[PDB]
DNA sequence: AAAGCCCCTAGCTTTTAGCTATGGGG
DNA sequence: AAAGCCCCTAGCTTTTAGCTATGGGG
DNA sequence: TATTAC
DNA sequence: TATTAC
């Protein structure tokens, strides 16, 4: 349930959602497939656990467990920036029709780190 | 329910728990009272919302909403570091009987950012 | 109007392009 | 053993301090 | 150099 | 420079 780095015991899960620039419906077909693949690789390299990843034509939603000392924002900027650069190189229509693949924004909402019965042991007695 | 900085919309809540060095039972009386005041001041200054804060003789538990761009660790570092400094200056026994007031560790667990009814609106159609 | 659109600086990128920053101007 | 105990180095606040770091050694 | 909401 | 778990 809980993982630890050298100094912290944690379980930090977040729903993360972001969309393409201008809300263009470009997360389809081959682009959707490659995007997921790039996110999985970024996560693997960043010691981030992807619990769920869903895409629709105009947004991607990820539920991930991320070390708090690392920072959810660090994972997000790498996932977004790397996917943008790679996808725009691989799918020219993404590079020629848009100034960037993503926007400067995202949505983030924490999720319970573990069921109540488990967390209780650590926060109450 | 959701707050925003210049680029992110969020609601990140965390249970945070840490204990005194050697698990000494020093969080009592005046020490406990002053510790809470200090942490409330830290939260105010760092734009952190303290939902709940409780102390037992050997640990403190805080439920807080923190901007993810700022980082839960930056709040923890300040809350622990400043309270150690001030409390050790104010209560001489905390300085003479211990090398530090706290340890290098803490426990962190995310809590749902908003009621499920509200979250679904942002993560699913 | 803002997260989302336009503009800016400055730190890092298995990305030297294209994302961040409790970042700033509309 | 590790989060928790001992040890260590940078960075940054709280500065003849005392905490972090996806930090390191036992 | 112009989007409309997951 | 020595803790035992919230
Ligand atoms: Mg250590
Ligand atoms: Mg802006
Ligand atoms: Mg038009």
């Amino acid at each position: 349930l809980y993982k630890s780095n050298h100094n912290v015991v944690y379980s930090c899960k977040y729903h993360i959602v972001w969309c393409p620039k201008y809300r263009r419906k470009v997360l389809v077909g081959a682009v959707e497939m490659r995007l997921k693949e790039i996110i999985q690789e970024v996560a693997k390299e960043l010691r981030v656990e992807i619990i769920e990843m869903q895409t629709d034509k105009d947004h991607i939603h990820i539920l991930a467990d991320i070390d708090p000392s690392f920072g959810v924002m660090k994972f997000i900027k790498t996932a977004k920036g790397r996917s943008s650069r790679i996808l725009r190189q691989e799918f020219n229509h993404l590079k020629t029709k848009l100034p960037t693949l993503w926007t400067n924004s995202c949505f983030i909402s924490t999720v319970g780190g573990a069921p109540l019965n488990v967390v209780k042991q650590y926060i109450e007695n």
